[PDB]
């Protein structure tokens, strides 16, 4: 199974993300988690997004685009993933039809804007595991420390409300078009699109994605 999540920032895409690769087995595809990992290591490929997420901006396509291709290459997407984050584009999205990259859903998750700014202020992350966490909407069961090796949790740079503000600007920008872009894709039988209420609790939402994807 091939999944790619849509939705704005902090819509829960993530939070999700974890209970869908455990369920049918296939790794999660987040190039932010991807970018961040390349900044902290210092890798050639990737170290370069540092000041832009910082900015709030989206990453050439380029760089993305190769961040991707190499990573779904690996031997465990060779049955299925899940693309979370990617395309954030419609050259992205289009670099996908051009190598031929079909899918089988596309699971838009619907938040409203009010909801972003207090949803990632309390945002805290496991890195390398890429699991996160809300200090109010959605704790660990120790405070600061991940559920499932107990090491301690982080704060995301970008993660302060004008960097978010800038985020969302972008999406609106850039982003929101693929709603279009797959919905039409869908029409023509190429994929399943399905829209879902993020602001449910994120069981209910566990819940609802289940429905979808049976
Ligand atoms: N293809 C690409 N092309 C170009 N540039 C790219 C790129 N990909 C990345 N970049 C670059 O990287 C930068 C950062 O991008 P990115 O890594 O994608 O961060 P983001 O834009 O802020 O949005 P996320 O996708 O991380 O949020 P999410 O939808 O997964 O929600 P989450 O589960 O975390 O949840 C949010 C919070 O709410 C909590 N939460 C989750 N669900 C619920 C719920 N139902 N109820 C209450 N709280 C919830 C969570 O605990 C959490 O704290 C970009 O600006 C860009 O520079
Ligand atoms: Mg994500
Ligand atoms: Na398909």
């Amino acid at each position: 199974m091939r999944i790619i999540l849509l939705g704005a920032p902090g819509a829960g895409k993530g939070t999700q993300a974890q209970f869908i690769m455990e369920k049918y087995g296939i790794p999660q595809i987040s190039t932010g988690d991807m970018l961040r990992a390349a900044v902290k290591s210092g890798s050639e490929l990737g170290k370069q997004a540092k000041d832009i997420m910082d900015a709030g901006k989206l990453v050439t396509d380029e760089l993305v685009i190769a961040l991707v291709k190499e990573r779904i290459a690996q031997e465990d997407c060779r049955n299925g993933f899940l693309l979370d984050g990617f395309p954030r584009t419609i050259p992205q999205a289009d670099a996908m039809k051009e190598a031929g990259i079909n899918v089988d859903y596309v699971l838009e998750f619907d938040v409203p804007d009010e909801l972003i700014v207090d949803r990632i202020v309390g945002r805290r992350v496991h890195a390398p595991s890429g699991r996160v966490y809300h200090v109010k909407f959605n704790p660990p069961k120790v405070e600061g420390k991940d559920d499932v090796t107990g090491e301690e949790l982080t704060t995301r740079k970008d993660d302060q409300e004008e960097t978010v503000r800038k985020r969302l600007v972008e999406y609106h920008q850039m982003t929101a078009a693929l709603i279009g872009y797959y919905s039409k894709e869908a029409e023509a039988g190429n994929t399943k699109y399905a829209k879902v209420d993020g602001t449910k609790p994120v069981a209910e939402v566990r819940a609802d994605l289940e429905k979808i994807l049976g």
